[PDB]
This record gives C-alpha cells, structure tokens and sequence, in this order.
C-alpha cells in the first residue's frame, strides 16, 4: 500500500535472491572440482553450509568455519566480494532515506471509552504550548481523565518534545493537519469532547492567521458539527466571521478567544483599577497556595489568594426568592463564599445573561447558576447544600453538607460615542499636550512601526468609554507613539470621545513631559513591533526600556508613576524591577511585578484557553467583567462593516447604563474609612453590600507598610478575596463590584 | 537529568540486553544439540564463551576460536546477523546525531581566589574580538593574572578558535547569553572584577543593537548590582538610557565606550590639529617599542612614541601646595615625566573632575591624582617618590626612589 514499502521489499528481495543464487553457485562450483586439476580438489560441502558461509563471507566476518578449497571456488568468492561491496556502495543511500522517510508520528489515535479527550492544533509551538499545558494538566486539579491530542503540521521541537514525552501519560502528538477529513478521523473527533485552536500571537499579518485559524475551524465544523471548539483569534473583527459558520451555536459552548481583545481589556481594566489585570489574570488559572517558611508574610498573603478560583455552582432552595445582596452577604457570612455573578435571564426567554453585582430588584429564582469565588469545588459545593432550618446557625461550614429536606452613546447604549472626525482633529503637538491641562488621565506609550502589525488600540480605549461612567468621569486617553500606525487605528479610533495623539517616540522624554505623566493615573507600555523573531530574551528590549526610562525621570515622583508594562516573554519580568530579590526560575506570577500588577504576559490568554474548556461560563464572565459588557450586539453592529455607530440614544436603551463596574476605593477617607482602623475584611465587606450595593472583591494593599522605613515605596500586591478576619490597614485599597457610580 | 542522556542510556541498556539474550540463546541451542541429529552434535561449550563468540561475530571480527558447529546454531548465527545488521542499519543515525547533540562549550568556569576575570559578551566576533585580545593580552603589560572568560549565543568561528587556543591559558569560552541568570553564574560574575560588553559596530539598526546592549547591561545590574560594567555603544543619543539603570553608579566605574562619539570626535580633533587622532590613539593603547636596524630614523622615533601610553599617579609630598605648570615643568625638567591633567575638584564638594593643563590659578592640594605620559609604570612610579630635599639636585632619574621622609 506504500511506494516506500514496495521499494524496500524490492531491495530486499532482490537481495535474498542473489544471496539465494550466489550460494547455489558456489556450491555447485564447490562440490564439482576444478576443470584445471581435472575436479580433483571437490570436497563434500552441503549447500545449507555454503548459505552459512557466504552469508558470513558478506556481513564482513569471515570466520573460517567453512571456506573455498577449489581455486575456481577462491576466485568466485573473491568476484561476489567485489559484487557485494560495489552493491551496498550504490544502493546503502537509497536504504538510509527510506528508513529515514518513516514518519515517527503518524497513526490514528486510540482511547478508552469514558476517557474524555481534548484535540489540539493551529499554532502548536513550545511558548505557545507550554502555558496551555501548564493550566490544562495543571497538579491540583479536579483531574476527570482527558488528553490533550495534539494535531499540528511540522516536527515538534525538542523543547516540545520534552512536554510531550513529560506528559506522555496525558499527551499525545499527530503528524496532520486540521484540514484533512482523515486526520480528524485520526483524533477521533467524531467522538472528542472539544477542539481547541491555538494562534501565533506575533504573527506580522493578524488577518491572514485570523482567516487561517477560522477555516480550520470551518474544517472541524464541516467535518463533526455539533463540536465545541475554542479558537485563539487575533483580531476582535475577525470575532464575526465565526457567526457566518452554520454549524457555530455560541449558546452549544463554541466561543472565541480574542488575544487582543482580551489583552487589552486586561490593561483597560487596570487602567481603571489598578492591578486589576493580576487580580483576574489569577482569578481565572490554576495556581497552587504551597506556602513556604521562605516566603514573607506579603508573599504568602498574595500566593494564598492566587490559589483561589472562580467556579458555577447553583444555588440551594435556601436562596430562592431573594435579593442578590442579601444571597451574597450570606453566602460570604454564613457559607463563607464570594458570590459574584448569576444568570438571571432564564426568566422569561433565554438563559445565560450573567447578571454581575446586580441590584436589589434582581431576585434569585429557583435552580439559578450563580458564580462563586473558592479555593476549590468542595468549598463552592456548600452553597448546593445550605438550607434554611438544618443549616440556619450551623458554623464550623464543614459540616454544612447534604441536608435531609446631551451625550451621543454607541446604538448598543454601551459606551461613549462622538462623530466621526480626521486625526488633525485631536492630533497634538509637545506645545499643546502641554496646554492641556491633563490630569489623572491615561498615557498609552506605543512601539510601533509603520507597517507594524495592528493590534487594535479600540480595545484598550473601547473599556474606557463604557457608558456607565459619567462624561466628566472619562479618563482622557492619550496616546504617545508612531504616528503611520495611529493613521491605520485612527479609522476604528476615531469614534471615542476625549481622546488624544501625540505622535513621535514615546522613549523620548519630551514627549512625557508633555503630556503629563507624573500626574497621569496610568502610563500603559504597549509594544506593536515585529517580534519573537529575535533572541526571547530582547523581545521587550524597547518595554523594559521605556519602564525603566519613566521610572527614572524627576519631576517638579518618577517611581510613582503608575505603568503597567505588558511583556511578550514573561521571562523577562525580572528586570521589570530590581529590589524584587526574586530567584530568576520563579513563574510568572509569584513575581513582584506581576504580584504588583505592573507587570502582564500574553501568555496568561493561553491559560484562558484551558478555563474556557473546564468552566463554560468563564469566558462569558471575564468579558462581561473587563470588555464593559461588549454585548453581541455590538459586534453584530460592527460585522456590517460601517464600524461603530449610534447618536442620541432613547432611553429604552439607557437602561443598561447603570450596570456594574469594577473600581477602586480607598479606606483612608470615606464612609469605609473605619474599617481601616484596624477592622476586619468580613465587616467591610458585609457593611459595603448592605448600605451601598458594593461588592468588594479583593485587597490592594502595600507591599511593606507605607511608613518610609519599611518600605519608602508605594508598591501594592493584589489579594484576591481575603479571609473573613483579614485584618484592614489604613492604606489598603478595595477592590469593589460598584453598581451606579 | 538530560533527555539526551535518558535516550542513549535506553539504547545502550536495549543493546546489551539483546547481547545477553541472543549469548544465552545460543549458548542453550549449540550446548543441546539439534533434533534433526537427535542432539548428537552438542559440544561442551561454556556460556562465557558464547558471550566471547558472539561479541566477536557482532563486531564482524570472527576470530574463529569458537563457532557453532550445529546446524540450529549456525542458523541462528546467521538469523542474529541479520537481526544485528538491521538494528545498526536502523539505529545508527540517532546514535551519531546523540553524539554531536554534546555541546563543547558548556560548563562552569571555575577559578581559584586571587586571580581576577573579566567576562566579555555581546558581539564576540573575531574582527571585534581581535582588536581588544591584541590590547588586553599585549605582551609588555604589567601582566596581573587576568582571564577573558567569553559568554557568546553561537560556536566561534575557526579563526575565533584559533584565538581560543592560542590564548588559552587566559582566555576561556561559554556557550550561553547574558540574559540568563544561570548563565551568569556559569561565568562567576558574583566574583568578576568587571564585564566589558562589545557591539556590532557595522549593524544596519544601530539603536536597535545599543538597545540590546542596554538590555545586557540590564540582566548584569539585575544578577549582580555593584560589578563594573564598560559598555560598548553605537550612538551617542543611546548612551542616556544607561542612566536609567538604578544599579548604573558612574562613580563606581561603570563606563560606556561610544563608538560613534568616540570615532569622530578623533576625527574632529585631528581637523582641529592633523594628526591628532593617531597620538591619542597611540597613547591610550598598548603598543611595542621594539627598535630594529630595519627601521629608518623617523620610524624608530615615531615607534619611540608609540610605546608611550597614559598612567595616573599620585604626587608626592613635594608638589603640595604648587601651581600646575611649575609641577609640570618640574615633573618634566627634573622627573622627566609629562604630566596632563590632575583631578582638582576633590577639594570642595567630589572629585573626578579632570582639569587638564588648568591655568596658574589651581594650586595642587595634597595627595592629587595627576595623569602622566610615560613608557611604563616604573617611569611613572617617580611622580610618587619625589622629596623636596633628597630629591633636590638628583640627576639620573633612576636614583630618584624611596625617599626617607
Ligand atoms: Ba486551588
Ligand atoms: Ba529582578
Ligand atoms: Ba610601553
């Protein structure tokens, strides 16, 4: 069935014929004689012994056993000699590539029945790889048995080799690609529980890797199409061509993971909170809290909250028909659980609309999934059991289980909307970011060339123009960088309000001088450029560099300037900060730049890859919780290709004005400032919920109290959902779900 | 510990076990007999000697001291040759790919205590490296014992090897890069005297390379905060950058050698004066002066000059409270040394401020640094001795040391 094969069994038997022939000669030549002594010198040789000896007479080995007597006989073996070792010497390459050409990765694959399996393909690459792997078969996981069946075109690397033969027990590998009827007959997708599509993040032309990545998904739909697929995307315009494939139903589990859009609402949501990217870029992976007698108390204070996840779970017959505050404050209270979010639209048409810190007029209705904040599943497990009479005053939780019965906005009212207007419009010059008297604003310092590839600035402004902030509330970004590569993103740029530009290098101090950025409440460090193509470790040279140039500057407070570099090689966080005293083999997080939130990799959206497959809602909630609700709708709008559009909207669609932000709040003034003085986390965090609807999700607190000789710094760690008796200092900051302003 | 290794430990481990099974085979068929014969052809042969026998056909040796005499067992002989030829014919190429994955530039390096190194990194290349190996191992240095340990991404080049080897008593080579920590342990940096970084002079993105500089420079501040770091730079605009670096003290060392600054601003200076550019790059390298009957009049009298470089000196006790030209003038009419510049300000506030030939005003303070131009350090070690009375008249300059206070 093979050319390669019917060649080789050609050679071979081509081989075993003149050995065959050879040795019949020889012992015919053998047992006659010699014509020349009249076939006197015969000798009785079994033609079984002339096989044996010319067989040992060609492997180079000659033992002596039996040999030519007749001189006619010598003279034959010295002729097949030469025959013999001109042969190999023409037909030994031919041999070497065909036992070359064997392919060490083809062959279908085979499981067990009730073993689940995870097909994997698109941009298989170590970096790439090695996130993904790290959360999907991450150690403390609730392990149902799956593999990871991997399908990419190439050899995988010897780095990748060792993640494959490392996790051979659960990782597999595939010679294919995805569009091949066959190859999917391979995986056995037929039969897969899901089929994720990774993507080259650095890729210099986003938009051919994007169309490339959604026909390997219209390949796996074509092939089995009720399959959930996750796809990397890298671009959030190419998010619409996934709606054109019949068989893609978001409500079935397919969803798409837009590296920009997510990266960027990432760095958003810092921008309005910040380290508010680490917050959730730890909420939504597997981190273990291993604590050590090494690590300082700030250290394992903050390792304990990166061991905390976010899972669904529904609600007890306790819980209904009442009030989302109320339900939450008992659960954090009594059940000792962080409620975030429900589903609340399974009311009157359709489900999965999850409600986010919603208002008291939202009641929970019988069997609603409501998402939870745990250390693990048997800690969210408690909210299915409590009850109203056998758990009313039971404490000790483990023992609660298993009761016995003028402003234009956007069409979608979601966000911030002016006409469209030229660059020139908001363009500015040193002179006149100077006059502008920007304050508490948002520096974006872009590395980009002129043919760079885009990376879409829309998503990084569009969380800050959500509609539920106040027009006087708007952050007014601004924008240091190339000026080619702001002409390309002003045509989906141009609709935000409040916006500026100042091109030139953001490297150059003028430039910061200008546009104020010791009075700038976050200098985002972007980098555009082509890279990955360069050794890794000078991937973030021009990053690292702009950091350390900010930090360095003296104004009329060059370290308290509030910037969140993203890296494109998580490796290189270390030189992000220099009294971190950090061991460089420590993972991404742990880290004090990214246990800080001014540090954030891309590498954490391959994580994203893994949640979105385990927890079907999780994706729907970071987006919700970053992309300022980024309505389907909205990106329905936008498929139509006239970008994003709207006037004065009625205030039908002003309902959904007043929904729920993410911000911050400080405990050293305000109503809450009590609890600074030396109160408890559960007092804030019930008396928050019950007086202002506020849903306090988290700590910012220093990294060594603020008293300029523990720590003259104002570097914060985030703490993700603290314990009930956390103690509150002064300083700390509170991360809130806040609900109207 | 290394995948490499688990690989060729397999191989080695599967081919001895073969080895043994096929000696037991064969030991048990040739000792039984053949069927065929009813068994009446074994022969008393020990199993160690099956091992000798076998090891031998497998290394298409075959002595002939042992050899089956039964049937079954010549078979089977000629059954395993070609199960042996097959498996090398097979195997052989991993092997062979096993054995050239060894990487000859690995390792550590280790020192013992008293003998200072200097780590070099960037753009070892043998154009850029020749140059600094020329000055840096010079053969009329006042040779401290000092090793060049290198730390370059790829193999040197055949001639770069030629300068591995030739100086191989001082200068060393890793494999590996700047920006990893383990790397950098390699070379013991936490003990380095300093760490010079070269560049690619002739890049076609000069801010780019002086980026990756910096980005070295970087990692070697972060791995060790307070080592001496001279740095090669491409453009005089790159140079600030350093600065923002909190473990970049001036002060302390730290330097940055501009290739673009430095270049023309020689040219300048020898359009200021013609020629200018050849005496200072003559008196801040190290040259020979190694005069042969070859060499005409005016080329051993410019090869005289050559060999004259810059040294500092502290002024003895005699030049306290003196004017610059009349110390000058003394250091030259009686010490026979050419003294340029001293560092003055260490009066008020700090010092390392280089007045160069300064005006009569400036008065030379107490235990001043002055730079002389000088053939070694022994002529310059004069500048230090000088007394006002037992130095007085003291003519043949080579008397003038140690004075007895
Ligand atoms: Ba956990
Ligand atoms: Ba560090
Ligand atoms: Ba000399």
């Amino acid at each position: 069935k093979t050319s390669t094969l019917i060649r080789l069994v050609q050679l071979v038997v081509s081989f075993v014929s003149l050995w065959l022939t050879a040795a019949g000669f020889l012992h015919l030549l053998e047992n006659s004689g010699d014509p020349f002594f009249d076939f006197g010198n015969a000798q009785h040789l079994t033609y079984w012994e002339c096989l044996y000896f010319l067989m040992v007479t060609m492997s180079t080995v000659g033992f002596g056993d039996i040999f030519a007597t007749t001189v006619l006989g010598r003279t034959f073996v010295v002729i097949f000699i030469m025959i013999f070792i001109g042969l190999f010497a023409s037909f030994i390459p031919e041999i070497a590539e065909i036992l070359g050409k064997r392919q060490k990765y083809g062959g279908s694959y085979k499981k067990e029945r009730g073993k689940r399996h995870v097909v994997v393909c698109g941009y298989i690459t170590f970096d790439s790889v090695s996130n993904f792997l790290k959360d999907f078969l991450h150690k403390d996981r609730e392990d149902v048995d799956v593999e990871i069946v991997f399908l990419h075109k190439g050899l995988p690397g010897l780095e990748l080799e060792g993640l494959l033969k490392r996790h051979f027990t659960q990782v597999e590998y595939f010679w294919g690609s995805v569009m091949d009827a066959n190859d999917l007959e391979r995986v056995k997708i037929q039969e897969a529980d899901a089929c994720l599509v990774l993507a080259n993040k650095y890729c210099q032309d986003p938009d051919q890797e994007d169309a490339a990545n959604i026909m390997r998904v219209i390949s796996i739909k074509n092939y089995h199409s009720d399959i959930k697929v996750i796809v990397q995307l890298l671009q959030y315009h190419n998010k619409a061509y996934l709606l054109n494939i019949p068989s893609w139903d978001w409500k079935r589990g397919d969803d798409a993971v837009c590296v920009a859009e997510l990266k960027l609402g990432f760095i958003a949501q810092s921008c309005l909170a910040p380290g508010f990217s680490t917050l959730m870029a730890n909420l939504f992976t597997m981190r273990s809290y291993k604590p050590t007698p090494e690590m300082s108390q700030w250290q394992t204070d903050y390792m304990r909250g990166t061991g905390m996840e976010m899972y669904t779970e529904y609600l007890s017959s306790a819980f209904n028909a009442l009030t989302f505050p109320e339900a939450a404050e008992l659960c954090f209270s009594k059940l000792k659980l962080l409620l975030l979010a429900i589903e609340v639209r399974q009311e009157d048409t359709r489900e999965s609309t999850l409600a986010i810190n919603p208002g008291p007029k939202v009641k929970i209705e019988n069997a609603t999934q409501g998402f939870f904040i745990a250390e693990s599943a048997e800690e969210v497990k408690r909210a299915f059991y409590y009850c109203k009479n056998c758990h009313a005053n039971v404490s000790d939780v483990r023992q609660i289980k298993k009761c016995k019965c003028p402003r234009k906005f956007d069409s979608t009212g979601m966000f911030h909307w002016c006409p469209d207007r030229p660059l020139n419009d908001c363009l500015q010059d040193r002179s006149q970011a100077s006059a502008s008297g920007l304050r508490n604003h948002v520096v974006v310092c872009l590395f980009a060339d002129a043919a760079s590839p885009l990376i879409g600035l829309r998503n990084l402004v569009m969380p800050l123009r959500a509609s539920n902030f106040h027009y006087h509330e708007l952050k007014p970004t601004i924008i240091v960088g190339n000026l080619d590569y702001l002409h390309r993103e002003w045509k989906t740029l141009q609709n935000f309000p409040k916006l500026s530009i100042l091109p030139g290098s953001p490297l150059n101090r003028a430039n910061l001088r200008a546009v104020n950025i010791n009075l700038c409440d976050m200098c985002v460090i972007v980098s555009a450029k082509d890279r990955n193509m360069e050794d890794p470790n000078l991937v973030d040279k021009e990053a690292i560099l702009c950091s350390l140039n900010i930090k360095a500057m003296t104004f009329d407070a060059g370290a308290n300037v509030p910037l969140i570099t993203e890296l494109a090689n998580d490796s290189n966080v270390q030189f992000l900060d220099q009294d971190d005293d950090d061991d460089p083999d420590t993972e991404l997080y742990m880290t004090q730049p990214f246990a800080c939130g001014t540090a954030f990799a891309v590498s954490v959206l391959d994580s994203l890859m893994s949640t979105s497959y385990f927890n079907d809602n999780a994706l729907t909630l970071i987006r919700t919780l970053i992309t300022g609700g980024a309505t389907p709708e909205l990106e329905q709008i936008l498929a139509e290709g006239a970008g994003m559009r709207g006037g004065y909207c009625s205030p039908a669609v002003l309902a959904n004005r007043d929904r729920c932000r993410v911000a911050q709040i400080s405990l050293f003034d305000g109503p809450l400032a009590q609890f600074g003085q030396g109160g408890h986390y559960g007092e804030l965090f019930v008396y928050a919920l019950r007086h202002f609807g506020i849903l306090c999700i988290g700590l910012y607190r220093f990294r060594d109290t603020n008293e300029s000789v523990r720590s003259p710094s104002s570097k914060r760690y985030v703490i993700t959902n603290p314990p009930e008796d956390f103690p509150l200092l002064p300083t700390d900051q509170v991360y809130v779900l806040t609900y109207k302003q």
